[PDB]
């Protein structure tokens, strides 16, 4: 009843794709992009945006999809929705292409924002909130924000219903998707989400006082003991809110006929979790993580191995990478080791690529906004707990970045990996955003950077090719003030 | 068997949209740029650009191909080819888009180029050239280029036939498609085809002496009688090629099971058809009309009323719309009203849109390059015999642009005609150029811009915004070298 | 759109040849072998060899194939394939042949084995496995083996479709067609199957305690019940398989302008089928077969009356005639009447000839290789279920044979029933194998040989004619080892 | 309307294949044999054989037929004729073979024996005799032997007229064509014919006294002058046929819509032929050829530049290639280095291949018969004046044979020259005798007889492979005896 995939990908989806104890994590680099085709619609009008994209790999098939806000690239603005589900295919040549069985665009007056989908047997799951106010008015709405729940099947037609947000979020002032892919879990679906919380609420009183730090690496922070305490709790508190507390949220939908049957929270204590954000749910073989975005003090990448016992998810120690950092505020920047109260960052997720004997994890493939500030310079690498691979530029000099969804799937009969970067770059006319499917082999260090490396940069015309712009560089600022996010 | 379209669309598709023998031409004219889901693939490549776009429109479904090198963008160089069918739907608001249900992408080792398509009861069939040897290589080849004849099933899959070159094209040095396709007449199909001739051979000695004049409206040529008689013959011998003719063609196959079933190739006196170039043959009601690319002297768009009998085709003496004009090399521009032998101008298709009580066309519709000398500024509006309507413009500044193709259908339950125009832009990041489907709906003048008009223009970041260059205006020198071209 | 045959032929093809039922079955014979052009290629290589013929006669037209091991006869080698389409022509004196009006000659680099072919409405349609490795290799290999399914369409092109097996044939280690060709029937094409089943697959839980024996005719297996119904149960798991079912299947696919579209798999029960082999899918007048080679215990012929019901076949306890008979390993020869586990013999299928009033089949024709161990002289006759005809013989003396298929078919015109086998037979220089076309008519015995009989024997050089060898009669020995097989 | 070639081919036939002054003639020999798809005929019927191969090549199509005797080998025994015509094709890995684009098998009472074909601008036109009565009987006919013009149209059908021979053959006993095909020169066709004279008629008292004395090489002839010129003279007087004078003689008739329009008989003098028989008539390029069997005393193959004015033709003192020889009875064999009145040999031709700039012959090509008294040993390699190349032997052993034509193309595109000999070779099983398209390609002597070789023999089994037969070579006797002629 389901699309599977080709011949050769079966086996090699969704499964660990490299375990080796004797090499390094770094031995492991990506190629050159690759040729493939487009299932990725492009902006026709010139005039609003179209970002946000959201991926899940399935066993069988695979689940996208992406805002457009029609007039404006204003996070508010009314927007349109583009769901996809496809399949895997390899051509006559036998070369690699996504394709799209069934896809679907919601034009109607609702709205939907930070939409999350994951893949399940039934088809194409994805968790939307219905926005009928802006985010100010909503942290000053007591009422949840309305969410809903859709499937996009692989008969082509689309279902959907409104949860109860009132029951589900009554703890909850405003209620958001994590924005990422989930996965299926023991017959349930689970999304991540994130939102803020009731004064004095049953919810609000739990995380009370929770709150946890992480170190980078060497450099370690110079305040005193009792100082870096005091950021990692107001950390859940940012003044952008007026003191409400943003938590980490998970949601377990049973999957199926009906639709939302059983929505389950679960919500991890704070002293695992860092302030409440937008992230994506990951589940490799037998492991299951959770990506939380950057969205507070701590910049190296996260990735919390996390377990599932009787519709409750259970939150562990999280995964760090080092190397693979994203840009923010100043407080809060590819270069802080300290705690502190912020709003800043962007959506990279790592995606699990290399593993031991044991079955734990040790390094993974991503594609960076390699920065210390602005969102900027996408870059693509392998990454261990330390340090990052040799890497691959989407571009020479430096492009606009934003957010950025990386897969790994095996080809069985070729014996290759690729990875997959779904990514948000500047698209000039059109709407300034135009996400692409970005298509990339890993490949081993051992060999003879052998003088030809169509890998080391790629050309951005909006930089350059008239006048030099001006080299006193209020060209950075200029740059800087050139990204948008949030 | 067949898709067809949605009930709404049928009945509008492919036929005269507009007939008012009470309604002045220039008084009809397009929207702005309307909002639906692109069903054209965007470049994932960041070397290699995306060229060379065709189009037709099926009382059925639609069928559309663009080309793709994978090193560079020159015209020899290596390159895949995609290909796609689908069909004309509306959503569950009424909104209008074009769904691809099944596309191919060839990879294979046979390099295509110049590739037309027509939509045909069978399928999608599509005429290409595969080329071992450059352009001018196969000029002195007199051996005419090799070629091939697919159809794209309903059923996806892809077959293709190599047809019998050295027999039909035996007296010409090369033989290239039209690019944008014709069409399905008769249970045959009919494609544009033009290309150099083995001189004094039986062809060559038959357009020897033969040649016809075209004026320009209100605009005559201060030159002697004997002197344009002069120029106007030498113009179908042009400099580049070395005193060969160059040829216009259509080639008419029958539509079978079998791929290429009885080729039969129609040569018309040069009495008629000027310099030899691509074009599209194009059904709309009962008339049947063939464009041809300005390629030589004559700027305004040319339509060829065109009749067919016995498997092969007549034409007679052109629609000249004076208001739709193409950029060209400095002999030959938007302006030249006289005679001139060169090869330059671009592919900017008119779509028969106002009839006559007697049938008559009266006025087209189409995008236009809107400048002299090189491509620059698309834009779309309606057409007559000699001015232009109120236009839409595609960019403010003036960004790169190429060949476009324009189509216009009716939506009957809503009573709406709508034209779609595919067009090429400057793509910067991502190889330079992209093809865009853009949006068009007709519309009645009379009535009070209401002091909005959000169709004036289009922002482009190309050109300005971190520096405006140098006002010098040699900017108009790289601008015009921002241009690139055959 | 169909080429057909000559108006001479149309009425008898395809049909039922004989119905007398005051006549005794034996009374009809082949004539003497007679005089016509032959349509079948015979080798240019003094190496590799040319085996494995299938043949299948629709009311329009033939179709023919075979496969050519490139360098030795050895199975598992490269091999080409020579698909043929072609029909019954009568020349100016009226003599028969057959005429090929279109072929195809795959020499490429994909290897086609065991192809079986059938006469359809819209060409050849054809099914083969392609061998990447030795059967050895693929029944340990836990992937179904990959087939295609191609059509030589009567525009002379060739199209193939390579059927996707790890779904369809899914509970198969290896899987094969029938060799000899299968027919066209309910506007979809049926072929004979046969190949090795997983261990408790869900096909091998559903054949297991499933299994028949049958008996020769008035000799009786001296072995107590119980034994045989052990012996018989073995049947199906010969060592040689190690112990996996060996399994008869029929696979009809829907002939469409889209090749291996909607396939579907008919295990029968083994409860009928004996151990899988190869066969034929016959269809004459209102009345259907499968043919089962007799590649284990059972010697007699078999013809399967098959009856089709929603795109699944039937099958029914089999037609025997005891007196055609096939070479055979020591347990299982020409004599065997008890059950045993074995793996031999040779594809030699029976032509349903003559029929009862009630429309069932009464006699059989066909060419046997006449012996009771090895594979040696050929010989034409008509069977009924007990007895054989006066016969005719390809030689004198005995020599090597291999696969026969033969099929009846009458010229109305002169009202002459005639009889086409074509025989695999030793071909000296050249590679010891040229398979031959012979032609018969069949004869009332009612008459006066005449004291002429040119049908008593041929001569072969092969074995005697500078010496006659050595009288010891290990001649016999030899002999035996002159026979090469599966 | 001609159906020409493949693309591939056009230009490599019928031209001076091989043109260097500094390479040696020996240094290009022939390949291992190559396999590809034979176009020939292969028997069914056991008793009668098929024999008497003729070919002829244009750069349109090619024209091959060969008899088929019904019963027994015999000569005059009732015999049917095959004619067919082809076209090179080249499959889809580009491999050569030859195809049957059209054939007819004449089956009526009429007898045609030494058929000779031509293919010409109309068709394949070939030349028979029709024959009532025995070789003997015919020479004591004092009417010419009644013979016919046929031609193998496009279209399919074949027509035939009867040309007057009373009239153009008044002055011979009996006339029979060449056997091997002759060629088209400027629209008209000419054949080889040899035959008997009537005594003191014109033709013959004009052939008296004249004689031509052809020497071999550095071995000469000891025997004194007068009895040399006397035993030359006697040559054309052998016993066989009584005294009467052997004749050669080419036949020209015009190539029409109308068959047998304007025949003319051209007798060259008996001071430059031998003894009259069959032959060939060989257009390579601007060049002409008569090649003479060497049915007389002399060994060596047989060239006669021969040029055509006044529709008459005319020859030349002959190439001799003393490599390149021929068996036959004792007084004249491989060896015969004197002149004598004997009747032997066989048809094995030379065909052109190296040359000099000059468009002079230097060396050739064919498959020869190697020994000195009877036929065996077939054998392919590429002579010069004296010597011959490095060689393909068909088999192993000595195996029966007889007639061999051989024609040499060029493939254009690979660029590489290929031979294809039809040759006669012994059939045991199914009549006899059976000819085949044997295939190879032409070499490069330079490089390094690599130590791996497969023309080193080929396997034949009717001496070999049961008993040694016996050894004190009344083999040699039995096997000289084994091959049958004329
Ligand atoms: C699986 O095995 C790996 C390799 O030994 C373990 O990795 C080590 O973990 C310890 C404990 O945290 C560290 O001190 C070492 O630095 C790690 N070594 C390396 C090379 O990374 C890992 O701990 C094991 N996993 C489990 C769950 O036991
Ligand atoms: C169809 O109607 C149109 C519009 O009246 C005709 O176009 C006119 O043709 C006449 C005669 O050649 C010209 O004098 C006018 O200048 C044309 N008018 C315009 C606006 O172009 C046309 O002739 C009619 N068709 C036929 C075949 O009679
Ligand atoms: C079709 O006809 C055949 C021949 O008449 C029938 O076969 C006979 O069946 C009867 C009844 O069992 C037996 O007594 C005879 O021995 C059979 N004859 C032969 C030659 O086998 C057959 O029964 C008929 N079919 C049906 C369904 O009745
Ligand atoms: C097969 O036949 C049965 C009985 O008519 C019918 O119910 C069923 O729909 C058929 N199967 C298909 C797939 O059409």
């Amino acid at each position: 009843g389901a699309p599977i995939h080709d011949p050769d990908y079966i086996g090699g989806i969704g499964k660990e794709l490299i375990v080796d104890d004797a090499s390094d994590v770094t031995s492991f680099y990506p190629s050159a992009f690759q040729e493939h085709l487009n299932f990725i619609p492009a902006p026709t009008t010139g005039s609003g945006c179209t970002r946000i994209p959201s991926f899940d790999m399935s066993a069988t098939h695979y689940c996208y999809t992406h805002n457009v806000i029609l007039s404006g690239c204003r996070d508010h603005s009314h927007s349109h929705q583009y769901l996809a589900l496809g399949v895997l295919r390899t051509s006559a040549t036998g070369r690699v292409f996504f394709s799209t069985l069934h896809s679907i665009n919601l034009d109607d007056t609702q709205n939907r924002k930070s939409c999350s989908v994951s893949a399940t047997p039934l088809g194409c799951d994805m968790l939307c909130s219905k926005v009928t106010e802006t985010e100010e008015e909503d942290y000053n709405s007591a009422v949840p924000t309305s969410m809903v729940h859709g499937r996009l099947g692989f008969d082509g037609q689309y279902h959907e219903k409104d949860l109860d947000v009132t029951t589900l979020f009554e703890d909850w002032v405003a209620n958001y998707p994590g924005v990422g892919g989930g996965s299926f879990i023991d017959n349930r679906v689970w999304f991540p989400v994130y939102g803020g919380l009731k004064p004095n609420s049953p919810s609000d009183t739990a995380q009370e006082g929770k709150y946890v730090i992480y170190k980078r690496y060497n450099d370690t922070c110079p305040d005193e003991q009792d100082y870096q305490i005091r950021m990692a709790k107001s950390s859940y508190k940012p003044g952008r809110f007026g003191g409400k507390r943003v938590q980490q949220a998970i949601l377990s939908i049973k999957v199926s006929t009906s639709l939302g049957e059983d929505p389950v929270l679960t919500v991890p204590p704070n002293t695992v979790t860092l302030m409440g954000a937008e992230g994506r749910v990951l589940t490799v073989g037998t492991s299951h993580f959770l990506y939380q975005r950057g969205s507070s003090y701590f910049s190296p990448a996260l990735l919390y191995p996390m377990t599932v016992s009787n519709k409750t998810a259970t939150l562990h120690s999280p995964y760090t990478f080092d190397a693979f950092t994203r840009p923010g505020s100043v407080p809060c920047q590819a270069s802080a080791r300290c705690p502190n109260s912020c709003v800043t960052g962007v959506y990279t997720d790592p995606y699990p690529l290399v593993f031991y004997r044991n079955h734990t994890l040790r390094g993974v493939f991503g594609t960076m906004l390699d920065d210390k500030q602005a969102r900027l310079n996408p870059v693509s690498a392998v990454f261990d707990s330390i340090s990052r691979s040799r890497i691959t530029r989407v571009s020479s000099s430096s492009t606009k970045a934003a957010y950025t969804t990386s897969t790994c799937f095996k080809v069985v009969k070729t014996n290759k990996t690729y990875c997959l970067s779904i990514a948000e770059i500047s698209n000039t006319l059109f709407g300034e955003f135009r996400i692409v499917p970005l298509l990339v082999e890993i490949l081993k260090d051992d060999g003879v950077r052998l003088s030809q490396l169509r890998e080391g940069w790629k050309d951005d015309i909006v930089s350059p090719i008239f006048c030099d712009a001006k080299n006193q560089t209020e060209y950075r600022r200029e740059l800087e003030s050139y990204a948008a996010s949030w």
